[PDB]
DNA sequence: CCGACGGCGCATCAGC
DNA sequence: GCTGATGCGCC
DNA sequence: GTCGG
């Protein structure tokens, strides 16, 4: 990418704030600035040129500077070789370990995969199956496997009940050639956001699922929210597919649009779409859009993804371009 | 200067 | 047991 | 860390 060198120094600064510093807003900042930056279509000359970016403040403009001088920031140098700091960040990336437990297990003297893997009776469920999957969980899933899974997932629903909604939203529904994870909404008639008509309906997808071995693993598990493990099957003889994080929702199905717009992200493009929200005097969730009165309303009438656009005054963005 | 920064599901825990 | 915080996660 | 007012 034209920027690639900045916007990774940016996101590395951002992963320190929340991992280390547990300083989410300068994390949520950094990462801001590197997602207005990776967008840019110019290979940035200078920090002044990034800093008329909205994101892009003197601290980062001067960053920048720095970076493009020398090719490194002396302060993200220092940070690599800080043993508590090198220790946190790598905690961090299992998954069910967040900052707050990752500092705990350095000071229990728990600072190293091996460590880890011997104190397995310290771990919940979730942190325990995120170390078992530790390698498979950072590996990117190719656009053909989502299909190939998607494929599974969308058979499998329509073999418990019909009337089911399948739909695979995240990078995938944005066109991505890659994900880390397989997002899936669900619907059903039965859940509606007037009444619940039939229970289990989140519980009877996972079952069949697991029956037919391609969920693996569960991390949470609830009414409405499925978080786990699933797997490709493979054929003779082959290597196997690696283990994959999958994500369920159900969402009742009257407001389906707002959770697919949700659900289909990215992340930052829904806090930049939401904070624009407030900015124009509404609130979206989910499940609704609703007016500021400064308490929230009654929900607004919903037909389409782009109707939430126009409530905001934004011209419609396809899901393709809301990688941000 | 300084308050606000998106919004919410599930797991765990503390206090009653 | 319930309620409310807090941790961690989802986009 | 950046922005808006
Ligand atoms: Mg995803
Ligand atoms: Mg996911």
């Amino acid at each position: 990418t034209l920027n690639g060198g900045i916007t990774d120094m940016l996101t590395e600064l951002a992963n320190f704030e929340k991992n280390v510093s547990q300083a989410i807003h300068k994390y949520n900042a950094y990462r801001k600035a590197a997602s207005v930056i990776a967008k840019y279509p110019h290979k940035i000359k200078s920090g002044a040129e990034a800093k008329k970016l909205p994101g892009v403040g003197t601290k980062i403009a001067e960053k920048i500077d720095e970076f493009l001088a020398t090719g490194k920031l002396r302060k993200l140098e220092k940070i690599r070789q800080d043993d508590t700091s090198s220790s946190i960040n790598f905690l961090t990336r299992v998954s069910g370990i967040g900052p707050s437990a990752a500092r705990k297990f350095v000071d229990e003297g728990i600072k190293t995969l091996e460590d880890l893997r011997k104190n397995e009776d310290k771990l919940n469920h979730h942190q325990r199956i995120g170390l078992k999957y530790f390698g498979d969980f950072e590996k990117r899933i190719p656009r053909e496997e989502m299909l190939q899974m998607q494929d599974i997932v969308l058979n499998e629903v329509k073999k418990v009940d019909s009337e089911y909604i399948a739909t695979v939203c995240g990078s995938f529904r944005r066109g991505a050639e890659s994900s880390g994870d397989m997002d899936v909404l669900l619907t059903h008639p039965s859940f509606t956001s007037e009444s619940t008509k039939q229970p289990k309906l989140l519980h009877q997808v996972v079952e069949q699922l697991q029956k037919v071995h391609f969920i693996t693993d569960t991390l949470s598990k609830g009414e409405t929210k499925f978080m786990g493990v699933c797997q490709l099957p493979s054929k003779n003889d082959e290597k196997e597919y690696p283990h994959r994080r999958i994500d369920i929702r159900l969402i009742p199905k009257d407001q389906y649009y707002c959770g697919v717009l949700y659900f289909t992200g990215s992340d930052i493009f829904n806090k930049n779409m939401r904070a624009h929200a407030l900015e124009k005097g509404f609130t979206i969730n989910e499940y609704t859009i609703r007016p500021l009165g400064g308490v929230a309303g009654e929900p607004l009438p919903v037909d389409s993804e782009k109707d939430i656009f126009d409530y905001i005054q934004w011209k419609y963005r396809e899901p393709k371009d809301r990688s941000e």
